[PDB]
DNA sequence: ACGCTAGGGATAACCGGGTAATAC
DNA sequence: GTATTACCCGGTTATCCCTAGCGT
């Protein structure tokens, strides 16, 4: 076999890297789960030869949070969390962890799912069939929120921010999220874009799923 | 009198493209 | 000189959080 130190800095088109991916066959079921909630999160999976390979790019304030997720797929990041640092408008400095995964066709598991033809659409039956617990932590990890941030409040409401969504794709998945989990949620408005409200009845069999999978840094998000 | 929204803001994300390092 | 591609860019805004002030 090969190890990943020893392809953790040759360059791209290494003889030894290529070989050390052909070692990997297949994302495992912790890796695949947690996809489906990245990528409906906060990740963003793409292709670059037209569907032949895949890879995820990672980008996020947290830089424990980077850390858990580059630890996961392990074996299919090569680098450290690289720290960005850019100036906006304003003239503020802005700071960011970056990541991602080199190419490998076992992510097109993933993509497959959800690219098609370059934009990214939402599957009639993906919750389903396909979300699970560890799904619904991590794209809570990326999307959640609280309903209530006043100080002091009595409501244990959630919220997942998906605004680049669809209406109609967001309704879809509060159909999967009542039916598979018994969750009380409903699509709401913000931005004249959709998100998805979760009752504060729903919080204690919410918190239960997504518990096994949850990390101290993002427990914040928690009411 | 104050709990609870809808409205709002400066990000914290998401998108692709460019590049610099190997293979032949 | 052309193919390959992980790392690194810049564009750009929908995000998650914050809170005015509405509604009872
Ligand atoms: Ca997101
Ligand atoms: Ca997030
Ligand atoms: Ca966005």
């Amino acid at each position: 076999n090969i190890k990943k130190n020893q392809v953790m800095n040759l360059g791209p088109n290494s003889k030894l890297l290529k070989e050390y991916k052909s070692q990997l066959i297949e994302l495992n079921i912790e890796q695949f789960e947690a996809g489906i909630g990245l990528i409906l999160g906060d990740a963003y999976i793409r292709s670059r030869d037209e569907g032949k390979t895949y890879c995820m790019q990672f980008e996020w304030k947290n830089k424990a949070y980077m850390d858990h997720v580059c630890l996961l797929y392990d074996q299919w990041v090569l680098s450290p969390p690289h720290k960005r640092e850019r100036v906006n408008h304003l003239g503020n400095l802005v700071i960011t962890w970056t990541a991602q995964t080199f190419k490998h066709q076992a992510f097109n598991k993933l993509a497959n799912l959800f690219i098609v033809n370059n934009k990214k659409t939402i599957p009639n039956n993906l919750v389903e069939n396909y979300l699970t617990p560890m799904s619904l932590a991590y794209w809570f990890m990326d999307d959640g929120g609280k309903w209530d941030y006043n100080k002091n409040s009595t409501n244990k409401s959630i919220v997942l921010n998906t605004q680049s969504f669809t209406f109609e794709e967001v309704e879809y998945l509060v159909k999967g999220l009542r039916n598979k989990f018994q969750l009380n949620c409903y699509v709401k408005i913000n931005k004249n874009k959709p998100i998805i409200y979760i009752d504060s009845m729903s919080y204690l069999i919410f918190y239960n799923l997504i518990k096994p999978y949850l990390i101290p840094q993002m427990m914040y998000k928690l009411p």
